[PDB]
């Protein structure tokens, strides 16, 4: 489950995959369905359930690194 | 310029555009320009340059929140 996953900071290929998931999730959870699928295909993700994660995850980590 | 940007947690509106613009960037970095152009054109984005911003800033909002 997304909501359980635990970063490696150093994994940059992981946190690219996870990051691809976190993407087709939020286009999923908007309604941009065929787009999210599309994405998926390309980049032979896992499956994604919807879910704005992704901005909550972008509004605490641009806080941080400001 | 997208390096500037300073968050507003409460403009829940204007933090959905910013996640959008830095998902067209990221797509844009790692070469999926035809995908980044149609996510443009659907949600009328302002220009993006290509950038793995996001991808540093997942990195760091998943560290925050966890
Ligand atoms: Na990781
Ligand atoms: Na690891
Ligand atoms: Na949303
Ligand atoms: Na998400
Ligand atoms: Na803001
Ligand atoms: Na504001
Ligand atoms: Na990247
Ligand atoms: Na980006």
């Amino acid at each position: 489950h997304m909501r359980d996953e635990i970063l490696d900071p150093s994994n940059l290929v992981k946190n690219r995959e996870i990051l691809y998931r976190l993407m087709i999730s939020q286009l999923m959870y908007d309604g941009l369905e065929k787009f999210a699928m599309e994405l998926s295909m390309l980049v032979k993700a896992d499956q994604c359930a919807p879910s704005e994660r992704l901005l909550h995850v972008m509004i605490a980590g641009m806080q941080t690194l400001s």
